[PDB]
């Protein structure tokens, strides 16, 4: 019902300005937010900011002065402008749509890679995921954990699954609710600063990366992730 597609240069010189476009297609919308999220090499996800249905914007303090998110409703597009880029801005950029009236769904674009040839100040909740890599035999009960540096509302603790060459997919919302498309063998639990995702019985198709995410406090943050691999070569 809602598809997003990012576009723009794949290479930019330092000090130059980065400009990306997100073309939105699908059914009409009566609310919601369009966010820009980037993933650095190593797979760390970074929440950049958003522009709402009413043009209200929020920018991650670490980008505040360099970023601008705008909209051109007549042509159903959202834009991202990041000034004075450096090698630290090399990453895959994704635009995403979310309707706070419906926590169970989130849509992500295909993402577009950008390689480069802190006025703000604030605070953020750090999400730790250990171990970073994990191997399990099919049939094993698997448990992945996520520890927040500060408390977060369980209603705002989400989990995403990502496989190489694909954008993150909403997996669990509000700590223990499975998203559409997720096998019931998955479950989640937790509260305060301690959360977990469990697979009753590891299946081959479950090998992928899993990231926890919190949008209880601004700026929203993502965990470093846990790469789950299967055993037996
Ligand atoms: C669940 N993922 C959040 C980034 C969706 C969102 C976007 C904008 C405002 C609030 C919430």
């Amino acid at each position: 019902e809602v598809q997003l597609q990012e576009s723009g240069p794949s290479l930019v010189k330092p000090s130059q300005t980065l400009s990306l476009t997100c073309s939105v297609t699908g059914d009409s919308v009566t609310s919601g937010y369009w966010s820009w999220i980037r993933q650095f090499p190593g797979n760390k996800l970074d929440y950049m900011g958003y522009i709402s249905y009413r043009g209200s914007t929020y920018y991650n303090p670490s980008l505040k002065s360099r970023i601008s998110i705008t909209r051109d409703t007549s042509k159903n597009q959202v834009y991202l402008q990041l000034k004075s880029v450096s090698s630290e801005d090399t990453a895959t950029y994704y635009c995403s749509y979310f309707d706070s009236d419906d926590y169970a769904m989130e849509y992500w674009g295909q993402g577009t890679s950008v390689t480069v040839s802190s006025g703000g100040g604030g605070s953020q909740i750090v999400l730790t995921q250990s171990p970073a890599i994990m191997s399990a035999s099919p049939g094993e009960k698997v448990t992945l954990t996520c520890s927040a540096s500060s408390s977060v509302s369980s209603s705002h603790l989400y989990w995403y699954q990502q496989k190489p060459g694909s954008s993150p997919k909403l997996w669990i919302y509000s700590t223990s609710n499975l998203a559409s498309g997720v096998p019931a063998r998955f479950s989640g639990s937790g509260s305060g600063t301690s959360y977990s995702l469990t697979i009753s019985s590891m299946e081959a198709e479950d090998a992928a990366s899993y990231f926890c995410h919190q949008w209880s406090s601004f700026p929203f943050t993502f965990g470093s992730g846990t790469k789950l691999e299967i055993k037996r070569a």
